[PDB]
C-alpha cells in the first residue's frame, strides 16, 4: 500500500511483533525513515529476559532477534537486535526493518 | 525520485533554505517520515533573530520560526512554503519533516 505523508496523520501500521520472550503480539508501530533502528515497546518483553545496556537509560537492547510480519507479507522481517523502549510503549518501524519489505520514499 | 532505506544509509538530500533573515543557503537534510514538523539549525539565521520557546518531544533544545521559511529541492523549481519550522539551537540537524514532504507530495510505498 501507499502511505501519505501528513502532518496531522502519523503514517503508522498495523504489526505483529515476535520478541521471542512471550507470545507475538500485534502493535501500531510508527513507519519512520529518519530512524536507523527499530523501537519495540519493553511490554512485549518477559520480565525474566536480560537486556544490553546502551539518553542512555530510556532505551536498552535486545539480546535476542525479533520478527516482524506486515498484514500483507507473509515471511517475516528478521532483526538482528533492536532498541528497547522502557519508558513510553514506543514502537517505531526503522529503516533497519524497512530495507528488508522493499520499502521505499517517493517525491514526485 | 525513489529514494531506497537502508539502516547504514541516512536517507538525505541537498536542499536550499531560505529563513528570510539571510542570505538563502543550502544544507543536507534528513529525509524523515517520523518528524511532523522540519527542524532547521540555527546557523542559518541571523543575529537578532526573534524566536519563540517551545516544547518538542525538551524545552531549551528547539526555537519555533517567527515567519515562514522557503525551501527549495533539486528536482521541483517550485519552493516549499513551510508557515513555520523548528530551529535547533543545541546541535545543527536538519530534518525534512512531513510538513514539507506534504506539499511536495511525498509517500511512503511498502511492497
Ligand atoms: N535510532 C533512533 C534514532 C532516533 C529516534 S527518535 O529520536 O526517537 N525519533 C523518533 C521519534 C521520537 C519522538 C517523536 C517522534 C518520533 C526520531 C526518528 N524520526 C523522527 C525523530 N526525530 C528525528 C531524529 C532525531 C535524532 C536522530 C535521528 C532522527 S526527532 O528529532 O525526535 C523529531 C521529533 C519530532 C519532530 N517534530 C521532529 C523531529 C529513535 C530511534
Amino acid at each position: 500500500p501507499v502511505i501519505p505523508l501528513d502532518p496531522a496523520r502519523r503514517p503508522v501500521i498495523k504489526a505483529q511483533v515476535d520478541t521471542q520472550t512471550s507470545h507475538p503480539k500485534t502493535i501500531e508501530a510508527l513507519l519512520d525513515t529518519g530512524a536507523d533502528m527499530t523501537v519495540i515497546p519493553i511490554a512485549l518483553f518477559s520480565s525474566n529476559t536480560p537486556l544490553k545496556n546502551t539518553t542512555q537509560d530510556h532505551f536498552k537492547l535486545t539480546s535476542l532477534p525479533v520478527l516482524i510480519r506486515l498484514p500483507f507479507r507473509t515471511t517475516p522481517i528478521v532483526l538482528t537486535s533492536c532498541l528497547v523502549d522502557t519508558k513510553n510503549n514506543w514502537a517505531i518501524i526503522g529503516r533497519d526493518a524497512l530495507q528488508q519489505c522493499q520499502g521505499v520514499l517517493y517525491l514526485p
